[PDB]
């Protein structure tokens, strides 16, 4: 009688029928799927990621249908700056804290080409990484469909590639790990926690989305497995070829995290 995904999936379309059409849409985050060790009574924003065609038109075209999603800044941004400069390294620029029916929405705007790009090559690897986590569908095909899955995919043979122990929740943690590992946004004390708190809350969701046994074999808490990297994607894959072990898997990752989450939080001042 109740389905939360249903009833969160209604009220984010309200918020998106109010602005450009994209191609697809989808929630993500502590606003759309619970977390563990919030206090009740937090009201974490409602994170969202778009996939668009023109990153430059949906912006310019919402910049007039919705003028208050934006800073004075920010508009001049959209409209003055290279696509080069706004694009930046991972391809995707946020608007935050827009305001709508008595909660706060905070979306990123990505086009299409960048989001094919990265998922399959993760020449950057910020959007991928959070597409490894709980997604709410809101719009999607199945061609988008697929590329969520096979970074999916790639994020479980990286995440048996580290794993130590043979143990099933730890390598829900390892996987969820992956785009936090060099994270400038997090506070070191919180950084571990954040990551368990996720996986505790949403355990069942990590069930179905890493539910591949041709990779990983699970037996009540603990998997059997062998080690299978051979076909990565091909930034990564090109990283490596020379030495091949989780070490350099993790040197490539963290690199990226700490370069692109740094980026990030200094495009977000010019873009509010
Ligand atoms: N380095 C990171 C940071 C975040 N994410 C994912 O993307 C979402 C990021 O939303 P964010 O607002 O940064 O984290 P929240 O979990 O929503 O915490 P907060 O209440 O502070 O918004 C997270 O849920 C996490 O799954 C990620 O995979 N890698
Ligand atoms: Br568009
Ligand atoms: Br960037
Ligand atoms: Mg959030």
């Amino acid at each position: 009688m109740h389905h939360h995904h249903h009833h969160m999936k209604d009220f984010i379309k309200e918020f998106l029928n109010e602005r450009p059409e994209v191609v697809a849409a989808f929630g993500y985050g502590s606003g759309v799927f619970k977390q563990l060790g919030y206090d009740s009574k937090e009201k974490p924003q409602i994170d969202l990621i778009l996939i668009v065609n023109d990153m430059k038109l949906w912006h310019k075209e919402n910049i007039k249908k919705n003028p208050k999603d934006y800073s004075f800044i920010g508009r001049n941004f959209f409209l003055n700056s290279s696509i080069d400069e706004i694009k930046g390294i991972t391809g995707i620029t946020y608007q935050s804290n827009i305001e709508y029916k008595g909660h706060l929405f905070k979306y990123g705007i990505i086009e299409y080409g960048d989001f094919v790009r990265h998922m399959q090559t993760w020449d950057s690897f910020y959007v991928p990484g959070r597409f490894q986590k709980p997604i709410l569908t809101i719009k999607s095909n199945n061609f988008i469909d697929e590329l969520i899955l096979q970074n999916r995919r790639n994020a479980c043979k990286v995440g048996l590639l580290c794993l130590n122990n043979k143990d099933l929740k730890d390598l829900y943690l390892t996987i969820c790990n992956l785009s936090y590992s060099g994270d400038t946004r997090m506070k070191v004390a919180e950084n571990p926690k954040k990551v368990e708190n996720i996986v505790g809350a949403s355990y069942d969701k990590f069930n179905e989305m890493y539910n591949f046994n041709d990779l990983y074999q699970k037996n009540g808490e603990r998997i059997e497995y062998e080690i299978d990297i051979d076909e990565l994607p091909s930034s990564l894959e090109k990283y490596i070829k020379d030495d091949k072990t989780k070490e350099k898997v993790m040197e490539y990752l963290s690199d990226l995290n700490r370069k692109e989450s740094s980026l990030q939080t200094m495009k977000g001042i010019k873009t509010n």
